């Protein structure tokens, strides 16, 4: 048994919820809250942009130091940072960008990061200013991930339509 309450179950282990990541994750304080990063984790809109803001900036400060020492991530990969006030853990994982014009063959390379953590609080990869299709996105994560995902949609519009287009 968790924490999670009110997600819709779509499979064995991928669950569902019309809700906002920020506010999911600081009710429940899961081990993993996953965000939508870039390779150089630059949080600056979208579920990146809204975390950091919620962790009142810390989550830029630790990622500068990151990039500073490491260099950037890859697309389709992640880094394991804090969760300041939010998790446990933040998993940055990059989705490709489609308005950058990134190969959305990587969406399933970056859906496979999950499977390294049994929980995981996420939103969509590669949705929303990411500019893939959400519905796909849906797809490939129900096909990729193994471990137990629940997933914040932040459209209430949106998350009706991946409920009734759910195949
Ligand atoms: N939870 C949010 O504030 C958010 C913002 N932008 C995109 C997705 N989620």
């Amino acid at each position: 048994v968790n924490s999670f309450s009110g997600y819709l179950k779509l499979t064995d282990n991928v669950y569902i919820k019309n809700a906002d990541i920020v506010e999911e994750a600081k009710k429940v304080k899961p081990t993993v809250v996953v965000n939508a990063a870039n390779v150089y984790l630059k949080h600056g809109g979208g579920v990146a942009g809204a975390l950091n803001k919620a962790t009142n900036n810390a989550m830029q400060v630790e990622s500068d130091d990151y990039i500073a020492t490491n260099g950037p991530l890859k697309v389709g990969g992640s880094c394991v940072l804090s969760g300041h006030n939010l998790a446990k853990h933040c998993l940055h994982v990059v989705g490709p960008n489609v308005n950058k014009g990134e190969d959305i063959q990587l969406l399933k390379s970056a859906y496979e990061n999950f499977n390294q953590h049994e929980v995981l609080l996420a939103p969509l990869l590669s949705a929303g200013i990411f500019g893939a299709d959400p519905i796909h996105s849906l797809r490939v994560c129900v096909d990729t991930v193994r471990t137990n995902v629940y997933l914040a949609v932040f459209d209430k519009n949106l998350y009706d339509k991946l409920v009734s287009s759910f195949l």
